[PDB]
């Protein structure tokens, strides 16, 4: 992977894993997630980081995903190579936004775009914050001045309101626990593993004869190791869409909420 | 990736990436056993592939009877690490496919594995001796001399490794795989059974030794409906033997041994 040439984005190719792809031999949207985080980490690294800057350090603050929005138009193949460039932009003091663009390597055709949206927080109490004028502008020599989003349209389905599922659920997985896999270098869950539990309680029979083409997550609280989470799906719907929930299996406090669109395959 | 000049072993080299790694910033056993199945499946595709074709006119399949792993340093985030994958016939008994992992800056072995598979109706799940036909048609990928990864006299690779006895020391229950756990057949991935293993190793053994050895004998399937129970009872260096059944009728899916380094 590397910096583009005005040094504002990253691009990085990956080739698709035999372990990384589905029934139809295509990747995953769990893979397609793991690879949008792989080349976000590695542009942070190539501009300095370690999301944290040095006034974050300083004040114990970090950044954490509020929502994450993927539309994939084609999964790529095992053993296909999808191009992935990505970039950052600061939104005054509400937060930051990573975008993303998936190509395929070959024909140059756009086959997926994700965009996220992050908000500050302190390390130690977990509470939310604004971003400073200090944080703002150590950021903003890395980002492009000019707005350059994923999705520009004018009412695009990632900045929708998101309503709570309201019991009973049509359909549901109970008891899902993280495993050591499910955790990263810090030893919490990974952003992914929420995208797995959401899809969880959706039922095999739509999986096995639709494509997910579009899902929206937003991120309430963080599931501890120790803790166990239920996942909660109902029809909203040639399209079908679905509404989710994930609360812990115990008191139902929200972890997240969000909604999917499938296609008929 | 690529067969090496001989064309009897392919070489494959990989970056360690951010979520492949552990607390201490270094690729955990399982992104290890994930890079050895994709490097597998890398050579058997370049060779015209696993099944053969007199496999798949008689439905037939290999599937892995055990798993040895051991790790000398594990790579780090950002690190590139070489594997060197081949096979080789082990009679009518079944296959072995062996790998050498090594750093690709230094050239140093970093670490070493064997797996052991045997044939077997993909319908009926009865395991079988391996044909003549099939036989041959595997002997033109893999060395004819012996080329063993863990070559030495009664080592590891190959102990029997007995059953744990009621009550284990740790245990983890109730474990079920998610659709990341499967495989494109809906089949659970080996690699989730090691992860499984792992579950009921207590955090504090996790946070103060490297695993450095793994010995997974595979006995049954855990179906995508199944529940597990992993249990752990240390026999000790730290050493331990595990166990894998299902939650309810208490059926062994695996039995293994692990042994840890204090950092
Ligand atoms: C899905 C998904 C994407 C990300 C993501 O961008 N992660 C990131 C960006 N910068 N750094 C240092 C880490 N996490 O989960
Ligand atoms: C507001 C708000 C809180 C959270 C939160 O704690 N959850 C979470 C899960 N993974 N990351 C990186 C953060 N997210 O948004
Ligand atoms: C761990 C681990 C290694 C393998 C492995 O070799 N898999 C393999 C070999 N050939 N093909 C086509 C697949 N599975 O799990
Ligand atoms: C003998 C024998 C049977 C099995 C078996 O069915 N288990 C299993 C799990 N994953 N794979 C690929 C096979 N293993 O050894």
């Amino acid at each position: 992977g590397s910096l583009t040439e005005d040094g504002l984005s990253y691009k990085e190719k990956f080739v698709v894993r035999s372990y990384e792809v589905g029934s139809n031999k295509t990747a995953t949207v769990e893979t397609i997630a793991n690879l949008l985080q792989e080349v976000g980490c590695n542009h942070a690294q190539s501009v300095g980081f370690s999301a944290t800057t040095t006034t974050m350090r300083k004040l114990h603050l970090i950044w954490v995903t509020a929502r994450m929005h993927i539309e994939i138009y084609k999964y790529p193949a095992w053993g296909d190579v999808v191009e992935i460039e990505t970039w950052c932009q600061s939104e005054g003091r509400i937060g930051t936004r990573r975008d993303w663009i998936l190509k395929d390597s070959v024909t140059g055709e756009v086959t997926g775009r994700a965009t996220s949206k992050w908000v500050m927080m302190n390390q130690d109490t977990r509470r939310l914050q604004k971003v400073s004028d200090d944080v703002r502008d150590e950021y903003l020599v890395f980002c492009p001045q000019e707005p350059r989003l994923a999705f520009p349209e004018e009412n695009n389905r990632s900045l929708k309101k998101i309503p709570k599922l309201e019991d009973p659920a049509q359909y549901s997985m109970i008891g899902l626990k993280p495993r050591r896999a499910d955790l990263d270098m810090n030893q919490h869950v990974n952003n992914v593993t929420y995208i797995g539990w959401v899809l969880e309680s959706i039922p095999q029979e739509i999986v096995d004869t639709h494509e997910l083409q579009v899902i929206t997550l937003d991120y309430r609280r963080e599931c501890q190791q120790d803790d166990v989470v239920d996942s909660l799906t109902t029809t909203t719907s040639n399209d079908s869409q679905f509404l989710h929930l994930l609360r812990l299996s115990g008191d139902g406090q929200e972890i997240n909420r969000g909604t999917t669109l499938w296609r008929k395959k």
